[PDB]
């Protein structure tokens, strides 16, 4: 206790400085660029529907960024090096699978992990109907699929993608699913309109799949 | 800290319009025009013992509010923004057939420009009313459902497209149903229990099982 | 112009802020003031009937009007503004509800009404209502019946009465080539009384005559 | 008119009235020190299915809950003559009734509104779907198939909360003549029970129906 | 029918006290332990097209803080008392391998307890992944899920069971799936990544077709 109760206090100064001094960070823009890293970690393939070519996925997804406004001097906090708050209290960025076919189902509780070099880990668990023909599947081949994911409403001057490996990891794909993994690959791509001037990013998710035996 | 300066000018300028009233919707003395597009995505499930066909599409939203409109020079040359779809207003918009509700799949964010014009694009699936009937056929089947503001009539919102063809460029390529054509036309329409006119934009799809 | 167009928006932002205070929203209605509420179905469509069950699945526009004297105002203290539109949160909605459904009802339309200068309102939500039903003799001549009463969940007839305009049932946006065609489709005005109380029960009862389109 | 006048005076007398029980003044819930009994009745409507592939039964029914505040209490002739008024259930506390062998979450469909009574009694009626487990092997059959589910409250143990029934037969003069399952009998019965873990009492209504395929 | 009123306010005021006179969850520094127990009330369904199961369970979940504390003396004897569970921090507990959201069948609400301790049970349905695949013979099926926060390691919270049995005492006589064995037991796994700790309790189900 008493240290106890002071570190808990040393959160708690924490966060309110963080958050209630100095309004949420109005996200990104042109001249203040962010650059989001995402990974994905399969889990599940739970789930092909040959009659209206849609695929479902269990996955982990990874995000993580870098804002100066959240950083904090430890040596003023009891030596708090990070602490896990709420992704209410903080900007998220908008990453979206281009081509579902239903809303995104949510696995994990909404809470991120910050640091004091105002470096955000946020890492949500979803189910996704996605658009994607299993013809083959049952062949050695298999078969292969794809979605993009990137942000909604901005263009890569305010958000730039990268990922740290395009390997998906594969350590936590279900071992007995109905569906075997040939490959999971995520690959960063620059798309470029021919109505507008700026690039505009997005990770293509490929899966090679095959009914198990 | 040049950095720091432009996230101080956003806060200041987001600040300005919305925290010192929300605009309350167009008037007869005060209307609206909104612009509607649609980009096909796919066609997922045609349901011939109900007939309910399920589409997946975005739906580009546009319009202008002198309300929402700043001179740059005083926000360090900010020409526009990205706020939650929350803090202002956008049209209700809706499908006049659906069969359940909406279903969003696109986060709920609009860009905001220094003229007050504001694009809103949602990416929905919606179920409506179809009769897949000649699915199966050269000649496939025909779709149609309309598009309008629920509450306000043509005195209050106008509606218009930019194009009378659907975009078609990013439909998906391995759906199980083709597209034959895609048509979206803005039309204007008088009922006999509302004096009123009424305007809409008819979505209009051919289309067939591929092979 | 820009100038005309300020002002009557500004005329618009002064009535709501009048209207949606002093002295904040209408209790509901009472014994000493009643709430008449018409009601009048746009049936759309019956999307399914599943006999394995007795549930059918329509769709329709369920249009409701009442008036009330604190929502009036006068159109020339407020720049000639005779009506406007505002979420049905910001105001008071009665309670009717199908007495008889099997899930909630799912909400197809914006949930915006219109209030008129007199005080009275129109709100027409859109809805997909599953019900007890059982469809037999649907795919024969002579077709299912199916009835579901609508009502108030908690007023009795000596706070909510309701009517309807016409007893007929609006067919004029029903659709052409659902797998199932109409009939006939009333909706009728009914006035219960059960043996607990002494005050009456009103409902208006949607009595829907249906079989397969061939 | 100085009819328009005493509606508005109806309208005051009820906004303020729930002004000095709502604002001014939220029961924080039965104690020990002050326990509450909740009168439980069902109003079966409609056995809309049984799944034996998954031993779930679905039920659609009204049930009464009806309880009783001193906090609730206000005297008429304050009051411009209210016996009582029509509100929103969030307003007030309510009774954590649940199902204890529902498998998935119940399904509402009547608004969550409550009447209050000048004497501090609260009767709230809301209409409910409920998969609950129930194995419906012998539906098909003469004799049919029973299910058992159990209400009551989740956290409360019978010192704080207690519950009764005002009859044991549950009501079933409003059941679908034409469900695709007909009643043979339907009851609600007030249970005690009585743990070794533990020294309280333990209230539930035991709901138990028969029930078999119309033919 | 006035010590009421009494015994009444001092809850009112107790839960003043607590709750806005006054947790930002557990650090390092200040750690914390929650003790978990599954009662398994159902195996409703086992689908072999898809490898989900459905479980239906009381999860009781159990902690305890010292700005919880109060003493009873000076709240009328108030032992303990009941308030929903959005009043109080609770914890992030997460199935690891779940395939859709948990569905709540029970209301949120937790019992604390004057020396600080919390008590959350609820009831939940969920569908995890599980290959049922010889659940139609007598040997049955296994399988597992795992159970931990989604974000705090092994040096913030601490897990631990009461038990490594499953409560089965009120598992539904009547489902499809009789159950052969149930365990919940506590797991420490190291990475290579990372030098802390990560914790979770591993729920282990094996069960076949009732006979
Ligand atoms: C299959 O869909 C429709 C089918 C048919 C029609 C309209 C449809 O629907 C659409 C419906 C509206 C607007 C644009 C549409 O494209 C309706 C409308 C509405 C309002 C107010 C009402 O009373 C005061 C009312 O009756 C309404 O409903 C109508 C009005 C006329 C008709 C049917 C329903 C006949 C019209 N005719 C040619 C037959 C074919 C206000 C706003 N909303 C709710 C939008
Ligand atoms: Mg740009
Ligand atoms: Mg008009
Ligand atoms: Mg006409
Ligand atoms: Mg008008
Ligand atoms: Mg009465
Ligand atoms: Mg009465
Ligand atoms: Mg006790
Ligand atoms: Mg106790
Ligand atoms: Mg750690
Ligand atoms: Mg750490």
């Amino acid at each position: 206790d008493d240290d106890k109760l002071h570190s808990q206090a040393n959160l708690m100064r924490l966060k309110s400085d963080l958050f209630n001094r100095s309004p949420m960070y109005p996200g990104p823009t042109k001249d203040d660029p962010l650059t989001v890293t995402l990974g994905f970690t399969l889990q599940d393939i739970v789930k092909a529907d040959s009659s209206t070519n849609e695929v479902d996925l269990v996955y982990y997804e990874q995000q993580r960024w870098k804002l100066n406004s959240l950083m904090w001097d430890p040596n003023e906090y009891g030596n708090i090096t990070d602490f896990r708050t709420s992704a209410a209290d903080i900007w998220t960025p908008d990453i979206t699978a281009y081509s579902s076919t239903r809303p995104v189902q949510v696995l994990s509780p909404q809470i991120a992990v910050v640091t004091h070099d105002g470096s955000v880990m946020f890492i949500p668990a979803q189910r996704l109907s996605f658009m994607c023909d299993p013809t083959g599947v049952d062949s050695e081949e298999g078969a292969t699929c794809a979605v993009k994911f990137g942000s909604w409403v901005y263009s890569g001057f305010e958000i730039d993608l990268k990922t740290d490996t395009d390997q998906v990891d594969l350590s936590s794909y279900y071992a007995s699913s109905k569906y075997e993994i040939l490959s999971a690959t995520q690959t960063r791509q620059v798309q470029h309109y021919s109505c507008c001037p700026e690039p505009y990013i997005d990770v293509n998710l490929v899966v090679k799949f095959r009914e198990r035996r």
